[PDB]
């Protein structure tokens, strides 16, 4: 009844399943269009797994900003499996983007990135939200390169499955060289693990998409951090948004600044550019 507002009509939307465009571990990606609105169509068993899948699809369908990718809806059919609707991304992921040789950001650009994924990331905070999962693959760009925060919700997926390493015992992959240092002990997360996770986010900004602690190994992350080791600041990064990242990684939580603190240095930093 109440999910009427996020379900997609019978002929509204077309998918095109010749033409496939992302590879998640729970259904691929394809292009579609919904009456004219560009989508991506991702396609994911019994009544109880669906009521669970409309249920959360009315919680995240209220989830509207300018940073933050939004849910177009979901278009579950008698015969198949449940898909996923979502607008089409023009310029694909941010670390992608930032790879892209044909691309060329200035510094000035990379910045501002940054500071849209804090404004999004504020957004997502001031609901309680917590990402799990902040990275400049999960963060899309559209054709006005507005940065939406994204891989969160229904369309949660590890897509590019080489970042994603598994924890023995509870058995589910994660991404270690993004998470927090209490997450990794705990496998607990917080708003405050997800603000460590956009100071990781920034190094790759500023590095242009370059792949954090190279030279650790997935199970050695845990104590290089113990040992207070963090990454370094890459070469055209500057200072004021160095100190920024660190105050990021701070070993305690509590004293990690929040997006909303972090939208405001970031703004300043991004003027004084
Ligand atoms: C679920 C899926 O959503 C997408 C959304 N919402 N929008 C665009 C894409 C593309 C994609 C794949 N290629 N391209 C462009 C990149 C620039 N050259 C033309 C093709 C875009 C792949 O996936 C897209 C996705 C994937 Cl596969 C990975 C990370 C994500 F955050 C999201 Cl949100």
């Amino acid at each position: 009844q109440a999910v009427q507002h996020v379900v997609i009509g019978p002929s509204s939307l077309i998918v095109h399943f010749n033409e496939v465009i992302g590879r998640g571990h729970f259904g691929c990606v394809y292009h579609g269009t919904l009456l004219k609105i560009h989508c991506a169509v991702k396609s994911l068993t019994d009544i109880g797994e669906v009521s669970q899948f409309l249920t959360e699809g009315i919680i995240m369908k209220d989830f509207s900003h300018p940073n933050v990718l939004s849910l177009l809806g979901i278009c579950l059919r008698s015969e198949g499996s449940p898909l996923v609707v979502l607008p089409y991304m023009k310029h694909g992921d941010l670390r992608n983007f930032i790879r892209n040789e044909t691309h060329n950001p200035t510094v000035k650009d990379l910045i501002g990135f940054g500071l849209q994924v804090a404004k999004g990331m504020k957004y997502l905070a001031s609901k309680k939200f917590v990402h799990r999962d902040l990275a400049a693959r999960n963060c899309m760009l559209d054709e006005k390169f507005t940065v939406k925060v994204a891989d969160f919700g229904l369309a949660r997926d590890m897509y590019d499955k080489e970042y994603y390493s598994v924890h023995n015992k509870t058995g589910a992959k994660l991404p270690v060289k993004w998470m927090a240092l209490e997450s990794l002990q705990t496998q607990k997360f917080t708003t405050k693990s997800d603000v460590w996770s956009f100071g990781v986010l920034l190094w790759e900004l500023m590095t242009r998409g370059a792949p954090p602690y190279p030279d650790v190994n997935t199970f050695d992350i845990t104590v290089y951090l113990l040992q207070g080791r963090r990454l370094l600041q890459p070469e055209y990064c500057p200072d004021p948004l160095y100190e920024v990242m660190l105050k990021c990684w701070h070993p305690k939580a509590e004293m990690r600044p929040s997006f909303s603190e972090l939208v405001s240095r970031i703004s300043a930093i991004f003027s004084t550019f």
